[PDB]
């Protein structure tokens, strides 16, 4: 916020719908938002629908709060001005992209991977916003409906806009990405396929491909020239200037250092060469750095701002986040968690000093697995020169069970409010001595509650 507002005109000419009854808002609209809850006076609720739920059905309690502007599929009988549509859930799309359209000043830019997507963005961001206001993604809104949700708050001083996008299905990015209409996108890398997953890795690869399909006349596309799907991708790009980043393509990096809590490399690009002190942890967040520098070459930014914007640039809350809290470390890693991902970070504690206890949630999406996972997990964790892992979780027992020769290493736990009281102890258990914590696990697990609760102590 602040939030460019809307008149009348505009919602009914970006979605040609029709005002109920001939009843047009004599005020302007400062905000659209879905929530119930929080629609007041200035806004306008746009009532959505899906499974099992329908927000017609709260039209009332917003008129209820003062909110005299609603945007629906089906006139409602209360007292409150209303934009007529078929389909809330497109109207939504379309005002996004009218928003969009309206901000003619902007250069932008959509991205998708399977992994590193939020990252990248937070470099771009960085980036960017010290050249021009710029508007990126904010958490998880990169879907059919979180994507034009973010266009709302594009302002006629936003010169840049990093847009991510988040399906992994056949049609959805083509959706989305149309509504955004970049001038440089692109594929950060192909994941693993769901157990099961219709389409599996080659699904993945052709539903992210379709981010290429709306780039606009003189863009970019950029591509991952170290992925499984590098020559898939190059050939769906083909209708566009392309540029790589990864071994062997235009932006790659050499000389990698990985230190405690960065990175150094020297960085290539075909408008010269630099060298980059990364604050950021990882070669996963080197590639993505490789990724953003792509992207911001692909705008005309200068390889001395793209420097300067990727060593202030600073990671999202839950990604490798370094808290050093007193003679103690705290690494806020608990945005998510997989297999791979738990046992890289187990690595990233290691490099760190002191006493080492990484605190894990579970990893959920294993379906059957979940015992088998946690069980060899716990199994190689504490096979590592790590001190105490403190696994919460309804699959923590997995983790003791799986530790082998080396439960006395491991402590399995149900709840935080259970660990919780662990931690406290095991903290006095090691006198005044410097201490590393790791919390990791899977966003459901909230492990960042832990950690608050733990630091609050
Ligand atoms: N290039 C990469 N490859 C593999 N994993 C990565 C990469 N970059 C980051 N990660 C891993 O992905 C996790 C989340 O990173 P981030 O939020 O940037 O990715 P994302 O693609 O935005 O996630 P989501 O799929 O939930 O949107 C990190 O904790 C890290 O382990
Ligand atoms: O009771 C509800 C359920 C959902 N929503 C809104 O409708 C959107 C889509 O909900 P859906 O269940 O289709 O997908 P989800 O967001 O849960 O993935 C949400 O982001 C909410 O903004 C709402 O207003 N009330
Ligand atoms: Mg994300």
């Amino acid at each position: 916020v602040p939030l460019e507002p809307w008149t009348a005109q505009q919602l009914q000419q970006a979605t040609q719908g029709y005002w109920h009854k001939d009843q047009i808002p004599q005020t302007e609209i400062k905000r659209i938002l879905t929530d119930s809850r929080h629609a007041e006076s200035g806004d306008a609720f746009l009532a959505l629908k899906g499974e099992r739920f329908d927000a017609h059905n709260f039209v009332a309690q917003v008129v209820a709060n003062g909110c005299q502007v609603a945007i629906v599929e089906r006139p409602i009988d209360a007292e409150i001005a209303q934009l007529v549509v078929a389909d809330t859930r497109l109207a939504l799309g379309q005002l996004g992209a009218y928003r969009r359209e309206q901000n003619a000043q902007l250069k932008v830019i959509a991205l998708t991977g399977s992994s590193g997507k939020t990252t990248t963005k937070e470099m771009l961001g960085s980036i960017l916003s010290r050249l021009a206001p710029t508007l990126i993604t904010r958490g998880n809104l990169n879907n059919d409906l979180g994507v034009p949700m973010m266009l709302l708050e594009l302002r006629k001083e936003h010169q840049y806009a990093v847009m991510e996008l988040g399906a992994n299905h056949q049609g959805e990015i083509d959706y989305t990405s149309k509504i955004v209409q970049p001038h440089v996108a692109g594929i950060l890398n192909i994941g693993t396929a769901h157990l099961g997953e219709f389409g599996g890795r080659d699904g993945i690869c052709r539903a992210k491909s379709e981010i290429y399909r709306h780039i606009l006349p003189q863009g970019v596309a950029i591509v991952p020239q170290q992925d499984d799907f590098t020559a898939e991708i190059r050939e769906a790009a083909k209708s566009h200037q392309i540029m790589s980043f990864g071994e062997g393509g235009d932006v790659f990096a050499t000389e990698i250092e990985l230190l405690p809590q960065s990175a150094n490399f020297q960085l290539h690009t075909p408008q010269g060469s630099s060298f980059v002190r990364l604050p950021f942890a990882g070669e996963h967040n080197v590639q993505n750095a490789t990724a953003a520098v792509a992207f911001a070459l692909a705008l005309g930014v200068s390889l001395e701002d793209i420097v300067k914007g990727l060593e202030q640039a600073q990671g999202a809350k839950g990604r490798l986040n370094f808290i050093q809290k007193a003679p103690h470390l705290f690494i806020d890693d608990t945005y998510n968690a997989n297999p791979t991902s738990m046992r890289a970070a187990a690595q990233v504690l290691l490099q760190q000093n002191g006493i080492k206890v990484m605190v894990m949630g579970d990893i959920g999406e294993l379906g059957d697995s979940s015992w088998q996972e946690h069980h060899d997990l716990g199994r190689d964790l504490a096979e590592l020169p790590l001190d105490h892992i403190v696994a919460v979780g309804q699959f923590a027992s997995a983790a003791l069970e799986g530790a082998g020769l080396h439960s006395t290493k491991l402590k399995a736990f149900q709840t935080q409010a259970e660990a919780l009281p662990f931690l406290i102890n095991l903290i006095q258990t090691h006198q005044p001595q410097s201490m590393s914590f790791l919390f990791k696990g899977s966003r459901f697990t909230h492990m960042e509650t832990l950690m608050a609760d733990l630091m609050e102590k």
